């Protein structure tokens, strides 16, 4: 069903995350982590604790698509493995230095030809699939949105229900 979906979206807020590459998603949706550049680094840890779930919305660049959604389970914290993040041209590895801890919602991929009626108030109701790495998304549209994708019945809502 949708009902505990519906539940752990109640009152969240929403943020597109925009990776350059589908390893770094990969490695995400192994190890329950994500790293951003600082001035998105920052904006998260603020939101983790004004909100009962912070949901990211994860796109490959040049992939048409969405790749699923995750809640935070963490701020940002240092000093654990280095994860092989496969860095961008220019991109350097201090730069991805805080780790976030998720616990992912759904891994299924949602196209963005199916998202073309949801427009997004914070980045001038453009279609939500446009915005930079860390816009965040208007509470309306970013919950018809994660209602969007197919459903991941590997995953069981109940642990993350437990961590609100």
């Amino acid at each position: 069903g949708t009902s505990k979906l519906k539940y752990v979206l109640q009152d969240a807020r929403f943020f597109l995350i925009k990776s350059n590459n589908h390893e770094n998603v990969s490695l995400a949706k192994a190890k329950g982590v994500w790293s951003t550049l600082p001035v998105n680094e920052k904006k998260l840890n603020l939101a983790f604790r004004s909100a009962r779930s912070v949901i990211l919305i994860f796109s490959v660049r040049e992939s048409g698509k969405f790749q699923g959604f995750a809640r935070l389970s963490s701020e940002s914290h240092h000093g654990g493995s280095p994860i092989h993040w496969v860095l961008p041209a220019g991109m350097s590895a201090k730069m991805l230095g805080g780790v976030f801890k998720i616990d992912w919602i759904c891994r299924r991929e949602l196209p963005f030809t199916k998202s073309a009626h949801l427009t997004n108030p914070w980045n001038e109701h453009k279609p939500v699939k446009i915005g930079r790495d860390g816009q965040e998304i208007e509470l309306e549209c970013g919950t018809q949105l994660c209602l969007l994708f197919p459903p991941d019945e590997s995953i069981d809502l109940y642990q993350v229900i437990h961590k609100m």
